[PDB]
């Protein structure tokens, strides 16, 4: 019954079935219309665009679509972090009106930089975390580089397990933080260790370490925590504190060479850093830039550090460490497609307020997919020995010892040597981001 006094309403779910047989389309669905009723859904439709249609009948539910390939259309709720290249271009012409030099860029670097940290709440995690013995293995040697596994206490009860890839040349190392992305095995995975071994046998101390609720991180708080707003902060919280704890505890770093790289979650994790600290003299992150995402998971995006200063973007974020070097390595096969159009020009304009476009480069891989494949990684091994001066004849992957995933743990293959303080709920963590985590606590 289609009538003025039941609103024309229609349930959605024959609206698009109809929409898809009308315009001759495939739909994906990523989201379950069950229930969902849409008032005048006829008067929403338009004959001459079947876009103009789905986003009339979609966005009353605050859903949206997105085109796949040839006539197929993905249907998803709508996402915070998730804009459009065209949102992206306009996002970055709109941020270059606010800056025509050095000075105007610099006053707004700063305001960012401040309000970044601000948003995040580290501070106040920071004012809270002890300085107690950090738990070492002994040094693995291997083929002109070492391992060592570390797990340094932050928040009382709290770990990050990592290792650190020291190499066996002599003299003054550089040093790089590694972050990583949320690629299978996390920073255990096989392509992680070739690129922490082949930087420390051209002469980079490397330092990879858990995200959130991964890895032995597990044991304190399970695989749900990680996908929680307390990951954003905890992971950029992590990188500064082994940031102090290298550069305290060692006699071989040349603090004119502190580097971050990571890959797809990890490059987000590598902005964040040169974000957050002036220390860093170089940056490589890795098939993750974007004007237009701010990265899916909470671990990337869950504070809301994109609305510092009015709105910015992870492409402004990484502007402000111009002048210092920087490579992106973007792809054809993801959200970093737009890179070498729109987010690369965008921060070559920016270095060149400094007269330093040739600091700033793209690695553009337009057959590639997003991964951490030999290609990302030899952009990788180029810029850094470049920048960094390492040692290039050292490059060779087939010289790293793939090491099974329990040699690079802390707390024993079972997590048998966890310690008696230890935190072992999500609880004890939320408690400090959600009063209604602190009430459940409190109730013994
Ligand atoms: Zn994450």
């Amino acid at each position: 019954t289609q009538t003025y006094e039941t609103e024309f309403a229609r349930p959605l779910n024959e609206v698009l079935t109809d929409i898809q047989n009308r315009f001759g389309i495939r739909l994906k669905y990523d989201i379950d219309t069950v229930g969902k009723i849409l008032p005048y859904a006829d008067f929403r439709i338009r004959p001459y665009s079947v876009e103009e249609s789905l986003t009339n009948v979609l966005s009353p539910f605050d859903y949206k679509f997105v085109r796949q390939s040839g006539n197929l259309y993905k249907l998803k709720a709508y996402e915070y972090p998730r804009r459009t290249d065209a949102d992206g271009e306009k996002m970055l012409a709109y941020l270059n009106t606010l800056y025509a030099d050095k000075q105007a860029f610099e006053l707004r670097a700063d305001s960012l930089r401040k309000e970044v940290r601000q948003r995040l709440g580290i501070d106040t995690l920071l004012a809270q975390c002890v300085n107690s013995t950090p738990i070492l293995s002994k040094i693995r040697k291997f083929d002109g580089y070492t391992v060592q596994n570390f797990a340094l206490e932050t928040l009382p009860g709290l770990y990050v397990c990592g290792s650190v890839y020291t190499p066996q040349s002599k003299g003054k190392h550089a040093l790089i933080i590694c972050p990583n992305g949320h690629f299978g095995g996390g920073r255990y995975r096989e392509d992680q260790q070739q690129r922490m071994g082949t930087l420390a046998r051209m002469g980079a101390v490397c330092v990879d370490y858990d995200l959130f609720g991964w890895g032995e991180s597990i044991l304190q708080v399970g695989s749900t925590a990680h996908r929680s707003s307390a990951a954003h902060t905890i992971q950029a919280m992590n990188g500064l504190l082994i940031l102090d704890y290298m550069l305290a505890s060692r006699k071989d770093i040349d603090t004119k060479r502190i580097g971050a790289n990571g890959g797809s979650g990890g490059g987000t994790h590598t902005v964040l850093l040169t974000t957050l600290d002036d220390r860093f003299t170089a940056s490589a992150p890795v098939v993750s830039l974007a004007s237009h995402f701010d990265g899916g998971c909470p671990c990337e995006s869950g504070m809301p550090i994109q609305l510092s200063a009015g709105g910015t973007c992870n492409a402004e974020l990484a502007a402000t460490f111009a002048p210092r070097p920087q490579l992106v390595v973007s792809d054809g096969g993801d959200w970093t497609a737009s890179v070498p159009a729109l987010e690369f020009p965008y921060l070559q304009r920016i270095y060149g307020f400094y007269d330093a476009k040739d600091n700033v480069t793209n690695v553009h891989l337009p057959k590639e997919k997003h991964d951490f494949g030999p290609n990302k990684r030899n952009a990788v091994y180029d810029f850094f020995a470049e920048v960094f001066d390492l040692d290039k004849k050292m490059l060779d992957e087939s010289k790293v010892t793939i090491e099974p995933e329990s040699a690079m743990y802390s707390f024993g293959e079972k997590g048998e040597l966890l310690p008696e303080n230890a935190i072992r709920s999500f609880d004890k963590v939320a408690a400090y981001f959600d009063k209604k985590a602190f009430a459940k606590l409190k109730s013994d």
